[PDB]
């Protein structure tokens, strides 16, 4: 649009591209801070009127986008790939990938509508209960809750089922076209689909084999927690709703998608009868701001010789779930202005342990988001998206300890023995272990819809035969061709790429090693803690300040001291309890794995009526 955001023109030399570049980001950076400074008003609210507004701020990039694109390699394209400066070359290669941007009009129009219109189904819907046409529950808060804490089957399952059919039916057909534009938007990009894109991010010609390798090393481990919290929910729901030797009902396992069992601990904690390993309610007891909760995880960071929360992040944030009624995106998120000034995270946090760990999570892109900020635009981006979604768990890890939340305030006592150490590892295995399978099989399903391995006709067919085969969990309820479970998870209809926090939860113990060895830590690995360790968190630093300039197996191996993803040094992490829920399961009895595949538990009683 604008005349003076438009390209210029440039030598069809090097020397030319090192200043095609240096304009493209100055002028890209206007464009992108009006982008997602739009998006900030429609996530922090959601109304028609902000909807349209972002549908044309996405008009402006896509149009910008497409300008420097075709620029870019109107002229730089026969050469580009040959020049000496790297990133100069990596820019470039950034900037001739147009995306959307090579769709018509029309088209971008349909596309950028399906965007903001599904985000909004997904964060809209609600489920109601029968005769009480009386008020609804929201996926956040009410339906959190009842799945995080609720022992009541009939009950769970009211809410897994309200909230599947309520977010998945409408959003399918949306889907399907999303689908169709985004392919034929990168297919003009040179990529079969967009899962194509999608993993050429990692440049490994490799990816996809090293994934299915390292995700072999790791089945046992989840496999075995599986089994051991099988039987746990056996116990207490009986022999009607668990078949211990079946899949798992997806909606016991405490999250309505079933990704971190975190939230049954006490169900399946080892040894009880000790100290408790989830602040959770101590945090309560002493009056914990949602504010508060960004302070604790902000002066961990601050310890390390990081930089701290700058002001504009503080005035521009959205921590908490507003109350002037405004209907909000509650996904907690981290933003980039692009404009080295404003960064800003979107949580409508409350005061949960589990949350306390997201908090630092997000934390962790603002982090890398401050520190990179120095940077070509098109730079501005992690090693690789794994990198990215890593650095705030890293530094979780070392939070989670039992000797550092005493260290802090909310774990009263300090029980330096087996029984306690296997309880912590348990309740970690719930989080990083349960997840594996999950992480792995999201994008497992994603790249064949995009490759019409998965055509709409087979959308929760295949995508249940993903969960069961992973998982190990079934439908409480029957599916089938109507529903489109995978859609009722949040980054499905927010099209997120999801593979990246499987690399994540693998490479985030990579980190924690590489940086304990150098905080000079010494004792397990488990137990480590980096806190106000300067020298490691130079060392987590210099890979934050890398960006998107050098190639990650590199960034990697100077930090880790390996050219790529490792599950050594995770199993190194839980090999106690490995070996020891390894033990539990073998003496009582278990069955690792679910033989009996097509096994689903019957319906409460009369269904659906009782205490919700
Ligand atoms: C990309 O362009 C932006 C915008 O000019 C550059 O950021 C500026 O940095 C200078 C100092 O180097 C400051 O005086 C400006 O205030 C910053 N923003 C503005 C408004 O210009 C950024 O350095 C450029 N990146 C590269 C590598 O060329
Ligand atoms: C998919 O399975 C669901 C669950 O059984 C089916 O939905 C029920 O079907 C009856 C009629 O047979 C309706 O009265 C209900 O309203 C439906 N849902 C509920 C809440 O029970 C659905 O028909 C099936 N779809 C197909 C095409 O087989
Ligand atoms: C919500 O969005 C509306 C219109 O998009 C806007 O007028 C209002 O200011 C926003 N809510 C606020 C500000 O509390
Ligand atoms: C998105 O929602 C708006 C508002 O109802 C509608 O006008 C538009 O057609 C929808 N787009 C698609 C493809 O569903
Ligand atoms: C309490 O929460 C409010 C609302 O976010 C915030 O303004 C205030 O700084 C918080 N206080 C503390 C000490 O966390
Ligand atoms: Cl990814
Ligand atoms: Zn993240």
């Amino acid at each position: 649009l604008d005349p003076g955001l438009q390209p210029g023109n440039f030598s069809a030399d090097e020397a030319g591209a090192q200043l095609f570049a240096q304009s493209y980001n100055s002028s890209a950076e206007q464009v992108l801070f009006q982008s997602v400074a739009a998006s900030w008003a429609h996530d922090t609210n959601i109304t028609a009127e902000n909807a349209r507004r972002q549908e044309e701020a996405a008009l402006l990039s896509q149009e910008f986008a497409e300008a420097w694109g075709q620029k870019a390699k109107e002229l730089y394209e026969p050469i580009w790939q040959n020049f000496t400066d790297p990133q100069l070359r990596r820019i470039i290669g950034a900037v001739r990938t147009l995306g959307s941007a090579n769709l018509p009009l029309a088209k971008r129009q349909q596309y950028n509508a399906l965007l903001s219109n599904m985000s909004r189904i997904y964060s809209t819907a609600k489920v109601c209960l029968p005769n009480k046409t009386a008020t609804c529950w929201s996926l956040d808060p009410d339906l959190t809750n009842i799945l995080a804490s609720s022992r009541s089957y009939a009950m769970l399952l009211f809410a897994w089922e309200g909230w599947h059919n309520a977010a998945g039916i409408p959003l399918k057909p949306l889907y399907e076209d999303f689908t169709a534009l985004s392919n034929e938007a990168y297919k003009q990009d040179g990529f079969t689909d967009t899962g194509a894109y999608w993993r050429s991010w990692y440049n490994s010609p490799t990816f996809e084999d090293d994934l299915e390798h390292l995700y072999q090393q790791l089945e046992p481990l989840y496999l075995n927690l599986h089994a051991f919290v099988r039987r746990a929910l056996h116990r207490r729901y009986g022999d009607r709703y668990i078949n211990l030797r079946g899949p798992i009902p997806a909606h016991l396992l405490g999250d309505m998608w079933a990704q971190s069992w975190e939230n049954i601990y006490d169900m399946v904690v080892p040894f009880p009868d000790k100290p408790n390993l989830d602040v959770t309610s101590t945090m309560l007891q002493q009056g914990w701001n949602a504010t508060h909760m960004f302070r604790v995880a902000e002066e961990f960071f601050t310890s390390l010789e990081l930089s701290p929360m700058p002001p504009e992040f503080w005035e521009g944030s959205m921590l908490e779930k507003p109350a002037d009624g405004r209907e909000v995106v509650c996904h907690a998120s981290a933003w980039d202005f692009y404009n080295r000034k404003d960064f800003r995270i979107k949580q409508c946090t409350r005061v949960t342990m589990d949350q306390l760990s997201t908090v630092h999570h997000e934390m962790g892109h603002i982090q890398y988001y401050l520190q990179y900020k120095d940077l070509p635009v098109s730079l501005r981006r992690g090693a690789n998206p794994g990198f990215h979604e890593a650095i705030g768990d890293v530094l979780a890890l070392s939070v989670s300890t039992p000797e550092h939340l005493h260290k802090i305030g909310l774990l009263d006592r300090v029980t330096n023995d087996t029984e306690s150490d296997i309880n912590y590892l348990l309740k970690m295995a719930l989080e990083k272990i349960a997840f594996l399978p999950f992480g792995y099989l999201v994008d497992q399903w994603r790249w064949g819809v995009f490759s019409g391995r998965t055509p709409p006709s087979r959308y929760n067919f295949d995508w249940w035969y993903l969960r069961t085969k992973y998982q190990g969990i079934c439908p409480p309820v029957t599916r089938n061709e109507t529903h489109f479970d995978a859609g009722a998870k949040f980054h499905v209809p927010n099209v997120t790429p999801y593979i990246r926090y499987f690399v994540s939860f693998v490479l985030q113990f990579q980190f924690h090693e590489a940086l304990c060895k150098e905080a000079g830590y010494e004792g397990p690995l488990h137990q480590c803690d980096i806190y106000r360790s300067t020298k490691a968190g130079a060392k987590l630093r210099k890979v934050l300040q890398a960006g998107s300039s050098r190639p990650w197996q590199e960034v990697l191996k100077d930090m880790v001291g390996l050219d790529a993803l490792d599950a050594q040094p995770l199993l190194k992490y839980f090999q106690p309890v490995t070996q020891w829920l390894q033990e539990q399961n073998q003496q009582n009895g278990e069955v690792l794995g679910w033989p009996e595949y097509q096994w689903h538990p019957p319906l409460p009683d009369n269904y659906p009526e009782g205490i919700d």
